[PDB]
């Protein structure tokens, strides 16, 4: 911790949204798994993204919000935003 968003950190926020839609490997290793296959609908994705902006004090660019089919892209955005944020 104390530097960027980690696997565990992101996992928490993700599993906070996707609940009652379990059975996937969201709690574990989801980085290269598609939101589609991990039980995420685009609507729930925006919910998560918005909460991320709120909680971590980040700002997700519109172009990035629609390129994140894999949590890897999301992770990258948050890390980029954290590094940018001072």
């Amino acid at each position: 911790m104390a530097t960027l968003l980690t696997t565990d950190d992101l996992r928490r926020a993700l599993v906070e949204s996707a609940g009652e839609t379990d059975g996937t490997d969201l709690s574990g290793d989801f980085l290269d798994l598609r939101f589609e296959d991990i039980g995420y609908d685009s609507l729930a994705l925006m919910e998560t993204a918005a909460r991320l902006e709120s909680r971590y004090g980040v700002s997700i660019p519109d172009d990035v919000a629609g390129r994140v089919d894999t949590p890897r892209e999301l992770l990258d955005l948050i890390n980029g935003a954290l590094a940018e944020a001072a």
